[PDB]
């Protein structure tokens, strides 16, 4: 793979989770 497609893993585990609870205490 990727050091970019294993950032996928990580930044979109990053965004989307966190859009799911951060949109809690930070919404935007």
């Amino acid at each position: 793979k990727d050091i970019n497609t294993i950032k996928s893993l990580r930044v979109l585990r990053v965004l989307r989770p966190l859009k799911t609870i951060k949109r809690l205490p930070k919404l935007k």
